[PDB]
C-alpha cells in the first residue's frame, strides 16, 4: 500500500550523462553510442542568447572547440552538426554504458523522469508532467541544460526530453531528443509568455482511482454525470477537456474498483465545486495531476 | 529556479539489488562486497508471521536453501548468520559493482531515498522523511521488502534503511542495516499501533525558505515570534518542538534570503492559525515536511 509521486530508476541514463563545454559555456549531453546531444545554445555567450544566429555562430565552431569529458576521461570529437536546438557531437567511443533506448516525442499530460545534472554530474532525479501548454515544472539551475526526461520501458529508456530554457515566469521548456521544442518556445532570451497552465483532468481521475486502491475513498459521492456535463465544469475550472479516448485509458482502473469513469467524473466534479473543505487525498491538499493511467495501473501492480 | 521532491540518483543502489528467495519466499537482498542483506521474515511463511521464533526456524536452514539470485545469475552462499531482524548471506562473491558505502542509523526527521524493488529489479525511486513516530509513508507492495533507503555524499551511499512491514494502518516499518527497526516495532504480524504523526517543523521551515527563493513569498508577514511562543502553537498543531539546534541549522537559509529564522516561525504560526485561505506555496496546498535545511541547500546550489 501507499502511493509515491515515483521517478524511474536512474542508473541507465545516469551512465549516458557527460560534460560539454564550448568556450565557457558548461552543460550535460548525453552520451548514446557514439553521438553525444546537447542543447546547441552551448554555443552562445548570454549576450548571443537575446538574438542568436546558431548557423552562424557554428560557422567559427571546430570539432575541437566541443569538450567532451565522460567522468574523468576526455571523448575525442570527429564531427558535429545541428539537427534543429540541439547538437549532435560524434565522438570516437561508443559509450560502453548505452542501453537500449528510443527518441519519443510525448504528448501534453504525459509524465516522465528528469535527471537533473551539472557538469554531466547526476543531482537527483523527480517524476514530471508534460503541462498541456507544453511547459514543464522542473527544479533547474544554471549548468542543468542538457538533462534529459525520459521513461524505461523493461530494459529500454524512451529519451523524451532534453532541458534548453527557463522562461521569465521561472518554468521550463526543452526539446525531444530531434531537437524539437515541445510547445512553442525558441533557444532565445525573450519574452515568451506560456499559455493557460490547465489541469490534466485524465491523470487527476487516475490518480482518485489510485485513492480509492490505497484506502482514501472520503471523496467517492452518489452521483454520475456525463462526459458533456463533466466538461463544462472542468472548463470553468482551467481543466482539459475529457474525451472517450481518456474514459477507454481508465477502463482498467475502472474494472479494477467497480467504480464507473462517469461516477468519478461527478466525484472530481464536486471535489471542483466544493473543495476539499480542509481533508486530503493521498497525503495531497489538492488534486495531483503528474500520475498517469499507466502510471497508477505500473505503481498499483509493481512493475520493474 | 523550481524546487522538486528530488530523489537521489539511484545508479549506485541499482547495482547492490538481489533477489532472495527462502522456500516460497521471495524478497529484496543488499548485495554489498561479499555479503547478501535481507529481512529475516524471508524465512517465515505468513503463518509464522503472527508469532515467528527466528532462532528455531534458523535451525532447519542450510546455507543452499537461500536462494541468491543477481540479475540471471546465482550467488553461492557460504555461510549465514542472524544481526537483529537482518540476515546477512555470506557469497564467494565480491559484488562488482559494490559503491564506497556507510551503514548510518538517522533520526526521525531526516529524508532520505527509497529505490522501490520487487524480485531484485528496481520498479522506481522516491524521496521519504522518517516520520517522528519512526514510520515512513512509502510506496510497498508484497515482494519489496528489502527495498532500502539511503542518503549520497558524492560518491558514498550511505544505507539508513531496509523495508521489512506494512502496520495495520498503511504505513511502514523497517530498520537500519543492522537490522535494528526504528521505533517500536517488531518483525511480527500483531497489533502494532504507530505514535502520533506530527508535522517535522524544522522541514517545514526549511521549505518556507525554498519557497522565498524560488520566488513564493505571499505567506511572509511583519510579525516575529519567540521560541516558546512558536513551540507553545507547534504543540497544539501536532507540530515537533523546534530548538536551538534546529535554529542555527536553518541559520545558512536565514543569512542567504535575510529572513531571520524567529520572523519565518511567526509566518508559519500565521499560515498554522489561518490556514492558506485557498492558496499554494511551491505548487502544494499543504505545509511540506520531506525537505531538510540540508536539502533545500543542496538543490538550491545543485550539489552532485
Ligand atoms: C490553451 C490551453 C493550454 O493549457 C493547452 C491546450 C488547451 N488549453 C486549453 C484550455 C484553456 C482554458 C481552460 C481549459 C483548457
Ligand atoms: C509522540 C510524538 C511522536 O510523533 C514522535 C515523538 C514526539 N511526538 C510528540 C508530539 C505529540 C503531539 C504533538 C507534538 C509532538
Amino acid at each position: 500500500s501507499g502511493f509515491r509521486k515515483m521517478a524511474f530508476p536512474s542508473g541507465k541514463v545516469e551512465g549516458c550523462m557527460v560534460q560539454v563545454t564550448c568556450g565557457t559555456t558548461t552543460l550535460n549531453g548525453l552520451w548514446l553510442d557514439d553521438v553525444v546531444y546537447c542543447p546547441r545554445h552551448v554555443i552562445c555567450t548570454s549576450e548571443d542568447m537575446l538574438n542568436p544566429n546558431y548557423e552562424d555562430l557554428l560557422i567559427r565552431k571546430s570539432n575541437h572547440n566541443f569538450l567532451v569529458q565522460a567522468g574523468n576521461v576526455q571523448l575525442r570529437v570527429i564531427g558535429h552538426s545541428m539537427q534543429n536546438c540541439v547538437l549532435k557531437l560524434k565522438v570516437d567511443t561508443a559509450n560502453p554504458k548505452t542501453p537500449k533506448y528510443k527518441f519519443v516525442r510525448i504528448q501534453p499530460g504525459q509524465t516522465f523522469s528528469v535527471l537533473a545534472c551539472y557538469n554531466g554530474s547526476p543531482s537527483g532525479v523527480y517524476q514530471c508532467a508534460m503541462r498541456p501548454n507544453f511547459t514543464i515544472k522542473g527544479s533547474f539551475l544554471n549548468g542543468s541544460c542538457g538533462s534529459v526526461g525520459f521513461n524505461i520501458d523493461y530494459d529500454c529508456v524512451s529519451f523524451c526530453y532534453m532541458h534548453h530554457m527557463e522562461l521569465p515566469t521561472g518554468v521550463h521548456a526543452g526539446t525531444d531528443l530531434e531537437g524539437n521544442f515541445y510547445g512553442p518556445f525558441v533557444d532565445r532570451q525573450t519574452a515568451q509568455a506560456a499559455g493557460t497552465d490547465t489541469t490534466i483532468t485524465v491523470n487527476v481521475l487516475a490518480w482518485l482511482y489510485a485513492a480509492v486502491i490505497n484506502g482514501d475513498r472520503w471523496f467517492l459521492n452518489r452521483f454520475t454525470t456525463t462526459l458533456n456535463d463533466f466538461n463544462l465544469v472542468a472548463m470553468k475550472y482551467n481543466y482539459e477537456p475529457l474525451t472517450q479516448d481518456h474514459v477507454d485509458i481508465l477502463g482498467p482502473l475502472s474494472a479494477q474498483t467497480g467504480i464507473a469513469v462517469l461516477d468519478m467524473c461527478a466525484s472530481l466534479k464536486e471535489l471542483l465545486q466544493n473543495g476539499m473543505n480542509g481533508r486530503t487525498i493521498l497525503g495531497s491538499a489538492l488534486l495531483e495531476d503528474e500520475f498517469t493511467p499507466f502510471d497508477v495501473v505500473r505503481q498499483c501492480s509493481g512493475v520493474t
